[PDB]
């Protein structure tokens, strides 16, 4: 029971009017892709770099060629919620073996010696699956999080970001902790050859395929992006020939209050309770970690005026992290039958009615819209950038994107490219979704790396 289709529509009036604080103009856009850009150019610059919220760091991976090597090449890929472990065959490359690992809470809230023992365990149990733990490897450690390096193979870990919290990790050189773990294990051996954001692999993996891919992004549990920049724009390296990637670590922006006029309760609800308060301000407008989450504290407030589930939320709604961000795609993917939406909300707890799903849709709707701008911002900030440094009337570039939510998001995508593309004009950018990145990029950055 529950009729009348005209107090449904005041209903959903109502809904609209709350909603409509989600909206970005274009005017908007081009306001926080030019704060962006200004960051971005503060983040390069060493007068500048220290108080820089986009950190631009150098990734000390460089425009080549070189000396490559062929064989077989071990990728370590630490960064979601799981840990995969890669075997690549790099011959004149070819996923030959994989393995996944969840990693326990304990692990990523626990201590690095917890974490990196954990990891060490997995490496061994790669190894045996396929009878090679007797074979010494160079290893590519794809690491997603923000680093300091001081050579392709060297870096310390500047802060943890998604909710990691490993004690004893921050400041450390990184491939020193992974390298340790390795010794107090003493079954294997392995050469860290490299270390590279996940941005980074990604850029690689589809560069090996096309050379025009210049650009990599992550729009999955994190948001992120990495670019190749003029060596002479990279002031924190000595030199001014050719080019090196810099990661923007643009999940940052807005830590420096940049983001101030765009932020709404739900954004500084989801900031306060999340392990990184005040950090990765613009990453959790954005992020899959924070997408389900930004919903959900939507749909409460719907609740909270009466004009969802007859103001009342069940304990799963009241859940912290029980709107999971997959359910915004499964809920956007809805046919029009409101059979998935709901499924989704009757598991909830809920009995929702037809308005109460088409409401919820338009929830999902309006978090991920906001995510797919205020993403295009970032990269077309980037490319803009990229055009001018090269002083190119139009540029051709290809992007290499990984991540859940760029690739199974059924409209995220579409309503991103749109919108890069109206805030780059003179820019042809074509998209590449890379195929095993953050594992092949590590082995094929190692086979240049390793002579
Ligand atoms: O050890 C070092 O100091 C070191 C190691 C590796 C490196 N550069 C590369 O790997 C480049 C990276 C591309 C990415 C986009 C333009 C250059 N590469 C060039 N070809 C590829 C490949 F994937 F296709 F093989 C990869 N720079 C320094
Ligand atoms: O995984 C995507 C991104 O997540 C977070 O923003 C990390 O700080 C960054 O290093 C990574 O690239
Ligand atoms: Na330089």
């Amino acid at each position: 029971h529950h009729e009348n289709l005209y107090f449904q529509g005041m209903k959903k009036e109502k809904v609209e009017q709350i909603l409509a604080e989600f909206q970005l103009q274009e005017e908007d856009l081009k306001k926080v892709m030019r704060r962006m850009q200004k960051e971005m150019d503060r983040g390069l610059r060493l007068e500048t770099h220290e108080e820089a919220s986009v950190k631009m760091l150098p990734t000390y991976v460089r425009s080549t060629p070189e000396g490559s090597e062929v064989g077989d090449f071990l990728s370590l890929d630490l960064g979601g919620t799981n840990f995969r472990v890669m075997l690549v065959k790099v011959g004149e490359s070819v996923k030959t073996k994989h393995q996944m690992y969840s990693i326990p809470e304990d692990a990523m809230t626990g201590t690095a010696e917890m974490l990196f023992d954990y990891i060490s365990e997995c490496i061994s149990d790669f190894l045996d699956k396929h009878q090679m733990k007797h074979k010494k490897l160079p290893l590519g450690f794809t690491f997603s999080f923000p680093v300091r390096h001081e050579d392709i193979d060297k870096g310390i870990l500047l802060n943890w970001t998604k909710g990691f919290k490993a004690s004893g990790a921050e400041g450390n050189n990184v491939v020193g902790l992974l390298r340790d773990a390795i010794k107090r294990r003493g079954d294997f051996e392995m050469d860290v050859v490299a270390m590279v954001n996940d941005t980074v692999a990604t850029m690689i993996s589809c560069y090996y395929e096309d050379h025009q891919c210049e650009v990599g992004m992550i729009v999955g549990t994190g948001c992120n992006a990495c670019y190749m920049e003029e060596m002479q724009n990279v002031e924190l390296v000595e030199g001014d020939e050719g080019r090196m990637c810099v990661n923007t670590e643009w999940g940052a922006f807005g830590d420096s209050g940049e983001l101030d006029e765009f932020l709404l309760e739900y954004d500084r609800l989801v900031d306060e309770s999340s392990a990184n308060p005040g950090q990765q301000l613009y990453e959790k407008l954005i992020g899959g970690k924070y997408m389900g989450e930004l919903v959900r504290l939507v749909l409460l407030r719907l609740v909270d005026e009466n004009l969802l589930f007859h103001g009342e939320a069940s304990e799963q709604l009241r859940t912290r992290g029980a709107f999971e961000t997959r359910f915004v795609s499964q809920v956007e993917s809805d046919t029009g039958d409101r059979k998935q939406i709901y499924n989704i909300l009757s598991t909830l707890g809920l009995r929702p009615s037809t308005t109460d799903c088409d409401i919820v849709r338009r929830a999902c709707e309006s978090v991920s819209t906001r995510a797919a701008h205020m993403c295009s911002a970032g990269l077309a900030g980037v490319i803009n950038r990229m055009r001018e440094s090269r002083s190119e009337d139009v540029m051709r570039i290809t992007v290499g994107v990984d991540g859940s939510v760029y690739k199974l998001h059924p409209s995220f995508k579409e309503r991103f490219h749109a919108s890069v593309r109206r805030l780059t004009p003179s820019c042809e950018i074509t998209f590449i979704e890379s195929e095993e990145g953050s594992g092949r990029g590590a082995a094929l950055v190692s086979a240049v790396a390793c002579k």
